[PDB]
């Protein structure tokens, strides 16, 4: 029975058994356009919510990834129609951030607004009233944020990490300190 | 760049790419509880619609499994929380094919729920105005439900294939009509 | 403070204080088209969990009404675009009732499927875990569903009236077999 | 026929009907808890998309309003439940106008909130796609945001108008930049 949940992109370049090095059935799947978790996305909460508190997983991981076309269609004009909806919480993160962005090149965008956005995805998971409840009740559960570059076959931990709601605090805003202000 | 588009389910061992001869790279995968196509579902139908209308692909297919934890969840009287209104949608075609399930032997009785379950997110996705629009314009779209079984593989009764509306009704009809003859 | 929820359509075609000889602020209310409780429908959901366990509001009520365009355009073709994924949950209650309906002349059809839809989501909201849960603990809690006649400005209820789980089955069947059989 | 949409707050004593000089008939109306367009909500997006493309109405207006228990639950750190998640939204919005906020006087903060909220529901709905495409295509289209009290009645400070995506960025940031204004 499974003991994570994978939250991934439906462009799924992986395969999270082999980056997760785990055997399918272990692993408790879900999937959307730039694996977002959205305070009030009832799809992706009940994922949520039945993995946390029915089946008692005790690991979250939200995994991002290089040469995501939701990443991209969020940062182009261009409308495509409802999936500009779903992404405009994409491209508020993106706004967000603008000033860490315009400081960079424009080519190196794309790579910074995937790791932003699994951060981002990260703080809305620990704020759920799911996962928050499961802290305050003894729970053990950690969440944790990833991202796979496409293009060398990595996984790279992105220093977001939260086993409690202080946890995810610390770690979140440090993520984001380090993105802002490094180079 | 993807071409086909897997809609299948959270619990289910065995990946897309594991019952596919497809890489990854090849497949465009949605996953939920109990592999649903839910109307007014905001994060299914936003993949569906960047699917048909930007990726272009021509094929979806909803894979639904036998000893899937969402049929059986749905099917339990159980107080599991937020996951319950979730699995309401199960339970209405539980309902709505209740004569039907409620001649078969107990035992037999989630894996037919199973298979009228793909027959139904089939017939969800086929009226989606995203899929209809596609095929009013000419776009070529096939819609595919199978059910796979960690045993025996996939299902060779499989079931539902729609390229157009019309082609959606005799299909799911059909499908309905045939898993009612025991 | 309110002691009341009135979901109702967005054509409001009355005043749901006037209808339920109440004042304003008496009255917490939600409203969209076709009056529906859609059973992940995030919206409309947190209404009622707020309303049932928040405000300890005693009593839901469902009104539909004649003349109403979401049941229209339920009833017809014509894609709209994206309403029609929303109207596509009455369409298949439109379906379920389809021999009821069958034997209906065409112009009776739309005050009917007004009536079985109201019905029906008074028959989804009884069934959400908010209101069940709420019922299991002993809280005090009644649904209603009542339809607003716009030609004639008159209320009716629809014997649809829910004060437990098994009164919910009760009087829901009772309300079908009535609508199905009766001329 | 209606011709005005009103997006206004479950709270909310005073319905749009009393409020405005129109009668019910000529107002469509959405309510939800904090007089919110949230992004990926299929609901309030289905009223406006309803209200634009069919029933060809020609203004928007977002209202809300001060004493409203949405803005206040947004605020308290206390578990309500399945609610919360639906107020995170006006969470994040307290976030990013945190600086701002954090200047003012405790006691002054929820008409702040109040009054950021409907500048910001308004910029969300003047970038969904049916909004945008509305004006894309020529039709006209008023986007308006406004915020009630019940003694002073409504605030002469107004806020947000958009005729148009370029309107809309004016009027948004220069509200805001307003707003900042102590
Ligand atoms: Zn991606
Ligand atoms: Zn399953
Ligand atoms: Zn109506
Ligand atoms: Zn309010």
């Amino acid at each position: 029975t499974p003991h994570y949940l994978w939250i991934g992109c439906s462009d799924s370049r992986a395969p999270a058994e082999k980056l997760t090095n785990l055997e399918p059935g272990e692993l408790f799947v879900h999937r959307n356009v730039a694996n977002q978790v959205i305070h009030t996305d009832f799809n992706c909460l009940s994922v949520v919510q039945y993995a946390v508190d029915v089946l008692k997983i005790e690991h979250i991981i939200i995994c991002g990834h290089t040469n995501c076309g939701g990443i991209h269609a969020a940062m182009a004009d261009k409308d495509l129609g409802l999936i500009n909806n779903w992404l405009l919480h994409i491209r508020d993160i993106w706004f967000k951030h603008g000033h860490l962005l315009g400081k960079l090149s424009p080519e190196k965008r794309a790579d910074m607004l995937t790791k932003i956005n699994v951060a981002e995805q990260v703080y809305n998971l620990g704020r759920t009233s799911i996962v928050k409840s499961a802290w305050e009740r003894g729970q053990k559960l950690s969440l944790h944020g990833w991202v796979y570059d496409v293009n060398d076959g990595f996984l790279v931990d992105q220093g977001v990490m939260a086993t409690s709601r202080e946890t995810l605090e610390i770690s979140y805003r440090n993520a984001i300190a380090r993105l802002s202000i490094l180079d």
